């Protein structure tokens, strides 16, 4: 299945936060309605935050996360969870190698804000 | 039901990250086996990160999140989600008032690291 | 927090299924847009299915689950999970006594159908 | 990523339930510790239950779901959710064709029982 794609409510603010856990330098691309709106880059094996931004989901509400290491696409896993019928998390893990820890770049999307 | 309490595997590194979305100044306490090991305080209506740390779950693996505003306990909601049978997220929302957005402090715990 | 309340897309067919794991006879009340549309009743300590129905979410999309045992309200816990940005589960556990297993009646709501 | 594989606690009773939403006849295979312990075969476009059983997770706790239609493997998506630090759901969707509804066979695994 395609992973890392989420439909948000339109024209809504969301937070996006990326964490690194790999020897490889991670590149996280955030696409909103098929246009790049953020790129995060960094390296850590200790969960460093390599980016955190507030973005808007625009008309279509389509948010897509892509992760690459030195231009090679990582394999993604994802899900959305809603708490109290209001608080939303869109969650992405990514795997750059063989150990299947899926934490090499971790991306958390949250909404609503404010 | 009690919320904000999670059993992690023992002696395991995990990340904890807190975001604020409220007029009220948020205090997030992180307890590991009933000892307060991190405290984050801050105010934002725009999802600012008010704390991020790497901790160890210790022998019992018990991680508890408590949130207060001006000394009053916020109401909590929480769940754990596991992706690819390996990547864990323990998620907490909190409500300090009446609107039931549950985002007033948001806490994300992730493991494994590295 | 209020639990057992979910917003579905409008005018959508969904499934609701209840399981029992308790000495007590469970009564599961299902409301769509604040009107009762189903009642499931049954007793099992071995996960028997006590009801399964297909319903429509109507104009408002509001679905609420309440659980009681001999007229006493059970404590509820809930969350919604979305897989592949399409497949929805709304999940309820309930606690009728003191052991905090939250499985006394378990309700699974799924959509889309067909 | 591999999907449909879950680690349960050892020697634990769990429920497995399958629903069908497809023109195609679904075959759901359930393995516990790499041995087939149930096969559900059925057809519905309206969320009928095509199997429900109580099984034991054995020493290894490994539960795997596979879904096929006329011998061809469906694409799987999955996740595990824990409520109240106690109530577990392991969730599977499957896609047998091209519409990406992921509901063609839906499998819900729940524990604890009793
Ligand atoms: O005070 C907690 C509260 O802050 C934010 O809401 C604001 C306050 O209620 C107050 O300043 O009134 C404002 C409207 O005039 C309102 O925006 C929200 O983040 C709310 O969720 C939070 O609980
Ligand atoms: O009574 C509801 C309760 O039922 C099941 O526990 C049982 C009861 O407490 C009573 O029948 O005593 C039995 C032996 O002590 C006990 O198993 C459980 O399903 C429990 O979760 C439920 O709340
Ligand atoms: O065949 C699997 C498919 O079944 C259901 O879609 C139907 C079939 O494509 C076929 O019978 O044509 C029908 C009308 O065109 C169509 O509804 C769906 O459940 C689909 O999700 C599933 O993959
Ligand atoms: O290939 C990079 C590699 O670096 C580290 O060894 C680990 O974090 C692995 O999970 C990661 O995949
Ligand atoms: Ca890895
Ligand atoms: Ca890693
Ligand atoms: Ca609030
Ligand atoms: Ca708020
Ligand atoms: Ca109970
Ligand atoms: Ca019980
Ligand atoms: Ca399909
Ligand atoms: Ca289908």
């Amino acid at each position: 299945a395609t992973q890392g794609v989420f439909t948000l409510p339109a024209n809504t603010q969301f937070g996006v936060t990326a964490f690194a856990n790999s020897a490889g330098t991670q590149t996280v691309n955030v696409q909103v309605n098929n246009e790049t709106v953020a790129t995060f880059t960094g390296q850590s094996t200790n969960n460093a935050i390599i980016g955190s931004k507030v973005l808007n989901s625009g008309g279509g509400g389509k948010v897509q996360i892509l992760v690459s290491v030195n231009g090679r696409s990582s394999d993604l896993v994802s899900a959305q969870v809603i708490l109290a019928n209001e608080l939303n998390f869109a969650l992405v893990g990514s795997e750059d190698s063989t150990d299947n820890d899926y934490n090499d770049a971790v991306v958390v999307i949250n909404w609503p804000l404010g």
